[PDB]
């Protein structure tokens, strides 16, 4: 029996109109004995259930149960510990995973925009950079825009930890170099904790 | 027990001056269960004690017996298949791991250089970019110059897997607003099997 704890994604704690949660996930619960047990804490207390919801499937040869405890954006945000229990008869002991977001204090991140290299505006497609530094912690979210609408021929890189033990990462948009041209603009939305609303915004063009 | 096998670094196979290596390590060997054995084999061949080389171990309350290998640039570059066959009194039976290099057309990679931000300009220090894009395999190895002399203070993003199935990552090379300002003159250097030389070299400067 194995398991294993999923955090809500960076966007879900940022934004109150989302739904933010914390998954715990066991895999391999023989068929003899699928009863699975869930118990939940938030810093140690709620071992009295809370939100939670289970619901069971089948596999392989095993069991999947998969239980979704919802969290607060603050309280994610204010660094709480959640914990999944889980318990199973045929468990020497009940195995407990906890996640958290990293701790540390939270660095606003840097982000800045870059146009394509000279020698490469000579191939059809050049590449938008946006770089994004000095954040903390690593959960982060990134994305395109041209026009009142989302850029989807783009690629970012994962977190790096840099010499500043702050984090930093490249998104690479990829624009037919006939529109770069017609001197559109484009930007690069990045989500972060210490962000003012959670969000900040860049602008990129051909001047 | 618990084996993993380990490809070379890329920068190893791309030069002659360096030796590649494929390194096996087995995790949690007990006290009561050590003596562990080797066996390395190329494409089939060599059952026998290849050209190996394995010791050390103390851990958390466990062992670890790792084994290496002395890689051939060409072998490796070609392909072909490096296999360690692990064996353990308290393990069931002899486990296995192979390995070789990503298999694929391989694909020259393009290396552009970008200057710092305007924005980034009102920082005591500023950040040289190295593009690297359409490369495959993934194996790649990236570092930074200032007139013959090596740079520190770079970190690179490990290689992402791009739309057109190949690969791109950025090198981010911190320096002084100042030295930016001199004109000094700095140089992404990009080592990779496609290249000619293995190797291409781009500057960057105010
Ligand atoms: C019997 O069947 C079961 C089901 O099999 C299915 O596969 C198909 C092919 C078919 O066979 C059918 O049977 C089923 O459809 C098997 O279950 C599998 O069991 C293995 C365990 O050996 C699980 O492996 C783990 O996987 C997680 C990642 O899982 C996510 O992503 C998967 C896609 O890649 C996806 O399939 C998973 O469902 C899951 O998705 C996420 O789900 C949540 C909830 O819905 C969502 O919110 C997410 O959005 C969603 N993400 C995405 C993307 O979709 C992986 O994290 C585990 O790796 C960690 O742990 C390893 C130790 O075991 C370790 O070696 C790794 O290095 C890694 O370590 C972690 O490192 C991080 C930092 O990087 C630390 O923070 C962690 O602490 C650390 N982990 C710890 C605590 O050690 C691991 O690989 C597998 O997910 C599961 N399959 C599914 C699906 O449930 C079963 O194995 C099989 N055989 C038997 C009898 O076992
Ligand atoms: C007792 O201690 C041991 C060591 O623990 C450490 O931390 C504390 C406990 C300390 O007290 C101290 O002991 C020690 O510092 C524990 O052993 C550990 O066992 C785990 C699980 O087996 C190991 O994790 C695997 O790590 C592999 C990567 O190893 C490299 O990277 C790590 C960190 O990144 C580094 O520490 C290692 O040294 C190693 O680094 C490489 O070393 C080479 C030679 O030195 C060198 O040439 C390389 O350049 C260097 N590379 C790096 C990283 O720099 C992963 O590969 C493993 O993941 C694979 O396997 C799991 C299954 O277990 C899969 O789930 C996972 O997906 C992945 O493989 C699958 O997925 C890939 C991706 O798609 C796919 O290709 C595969 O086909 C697929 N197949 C598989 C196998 O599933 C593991 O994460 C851990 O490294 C090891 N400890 C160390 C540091 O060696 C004991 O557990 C502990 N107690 C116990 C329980 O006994």
């Amino acid at each position: 029996p194995s398991v294993f704890l999923f955090p809500p994604k960076p966007k879900d704690t940022l934004m109150i109109s989302r739904t933010p949660e914390v998954t715990c996930v066991v895999v391999d619960v023989s068929h003899e004995d699928p009863q699975v047990k869930f118990n939940w804490y938030v810093d140690g207390v709620q071992v009295h259930n809370a939100k939670t919801k289970p619901r069971e499937q089948q596999y392989n040869s095993t069991y999947r149960v998969v239980s979704v405890l919802t969290v607060l954006h603050q309280n994610w945000l204010d660094g709480k510990e959640y914990k999944c229990k889980v318990s199973n008869k045929a468990l020497p002991a009940p195995i407990e995973k906890t996640i958290s977001k990293a701790k540390g204090q939270p660095r606003e991140p840097q982000v800045y925009t870059l146009p394509p290299s000279r020698e490469e505006m000579t191939k059809n497609q050049v590449s938008l950079t946006c770089l994004v530094k000095g954040f903390y912690p690593s959960d982060i979210a990134v994305e395109w825009e041209s026009n009142g609408q989302p850029e989807n021929n783009y690629k970012t890189t994962p977190p790096v930890l840099d010499s500043d033990g702050s984090f930093f990462l490249y998104s690479k948009l990829t624009v037919d170099k006939s529109r770069w041209q017609q001197g559109n603009v484009f930007s690069c939305s990045v989500m972060h904790e210490a962000l003012h609303n959670h969000y900040t915004q860049k602008s990129l063009s051909l001047s």
